[PDB]
C-alpha cells in the first residue's frame, strides 16, 4: 500500500500515443477550429496535444508504483470539451508557477462519458531545443488529426501552451497559440522527446522537484 | 525472482548526469584530443557522449524491475579507454542494424577498476529534432567537460555517432564525428530529449522491440 496524496509528485507512465495523422512522433497541434478545448470558469482555450495511454502506471519520482490513482485524490479543477460536449474532467495539472512570458500547462484528463472519435484540421509542430530555446517548429499544415474512441474512466492528458496565462488554484495556464524558455523541457519530459515507441511518463503534479 | 536473459530487452532507468561544464541539458560532444574512447579489436574510436546513473534500476519494457544485472548475462565486446587506461569493460549495447548511412549506438559500461576525474576540451552539441531529421546543432566550441571520479563496478553509458561503421557480433558501431535520420530519435530514447532533471532510461540491449 503506497497511496498518492495532493502533495505527492506523481508520473503517468506508460506507452504514450497522440493523433492518428507523425505515429511515435512527440507533437504539437495548433487547431483550425476550436475542437477540444480545456474550459473552466470564463476560459475555454484551445489545447495544442492530446496523449491517450496505454499500460498505464502511476509512479513517483523513483518509479515506485502507487497503489491509488489521480481521481479521489486530487479535485477537478476544470474540464475538456470535444465542440460543446463535455467529454472529461481536469483531475491536475503540471507545469511550474515560476514567472515566465511564455509557458506550458500539462493537464491530466479523465473521460467522464465515453467519447466518440473525432477529427480536426490543425497545423502540426515538433517541439525541439534549437540553437538555447524549446522552438515549437512548423511540420506541416492543414492535416487532418484524428482521435480513436476513449472510453468512460481512461485517463489522458492534454496540453496547452503560448504567451499568456491565467491561473486555476495554484495552476498556472499558458494559452494562445514559438520560442519558449528551455527552462520548459523539464516540466514537458519525459513525455516530449524522441519517441512516443518506446515507454514515457509526464509529470501531472504541480512543480515537479525531482531533487 | 525476475533475471533478465540475455535476449532480455533491458533498460537502464534512473538519473542521468553528463559532463560539468549545461546541467540537466541532454547534451553530446565532439573531443578536441581523443581522450575518451571506445576501444575493440583494432578500432579506437572517440566516444561523442559519456553519461552516469544514480539510482539505477534495471527495467523491461513494462517498467518491471530486473533482479539481476547486465554484467553476469552479456558478455563483454569492448572496452572504454580514458587516455591509454583501460577504465571499463562495455557489456552490452544498444542501437539498430537496420541498413542506414549515418547512426549511433549506445553502450553500457562498467568501470573496472576505479576511475580518477578526468577533463576535456570538446564542442558541446544538442540532439534535437529539426524540420524531420535528427540534427546535432553545436552549441558552443571549446568548452571544458569534467567527469567525477567513478568507482569501481558502476555502471554508465556511453555513445558513439558517426557516417561510418563497424560491427562486434551483432553490435553495429557508428562512428567518426550531423544529421542523422529521424528513425535514431528511438534509439536514443528517452535518455536524450529534454532534461535530465527527471527521471529516464536508456536501452541497454540490441535492436529494442517495444511492441
Amino acid at each position: 500500500s503506497y497511496p498518492m496524496t495532493p502533495s505527492s509528485l506523481v508520473l503517468m507512465a506508460g506507452y504514450f500515443s497522440g493523433p492518428e495523422i507523425g505515429k511515435y512522433m512527440p507533437l504539437l497541434f495548433q487547431q483550425n477550429t476550436s475542437k477540444v478545448t480545456f474550459r473552466s470558469g470564463s476560459h475555454t482555450i484551445k489545447i495544442v496535444s492530446m496523449v491517450l495511454v496505454d499500460r498505464l502506471m502511476w509512479l513517483d519520482k523513483h518509479f515506485n508504483q502507487y497503489t491509488n490513482e489521480p481521481d479521489g485524490v486530487f479535485g477537478d479543477v476544470g474540464n475538456v470539451f470535444v465542440d460543446n460536449d463535455n467529454v472529461a474532467k481536469v483531475i491536475t495539472m503540471s507545469g511550474s508557477s515560476a514567472p515566465a512570458n511564455r509557458g506550458a500547462t500539462l493537464m491530466l484528463c479523465r473521460a467522464t462519458k465515453n467519447i466518440q472519435t473525432f477529427n480536426f484540421a490543425a497545423t502540426v509542430y515538433i517541439p525541439a531545443y534549437k540553437v538555447v530555446v524549446l522552438n515549437v517548429a512548423q511540420w506541416e499544415a492543414n492535416k487532418t488529426l484524428t482521435y480513436p474512441a476513449i472510453p468512460k474512466d481512461t485517463y489522458f492528458m492534454v496540453v496547452t501552451m503560448g504567451g499568456a496565462s491565467f491561473t486555476i488554484q495554484r495552476y498556472v495556464v499558458y494559452n494562445e497559440g514559438l520560442e519558449l524558455p528551455a527552462f520548459w523541457g523539464k516540466y514537458l519530459s519525459q513525455l516530449y522527446g524522441f519517441s512516443w515507441s518506446s515507454p514515457t511518463y509526464a509529470c501531472v503534479t504541480w512543480e515537479p522537484i525531482y531533487a
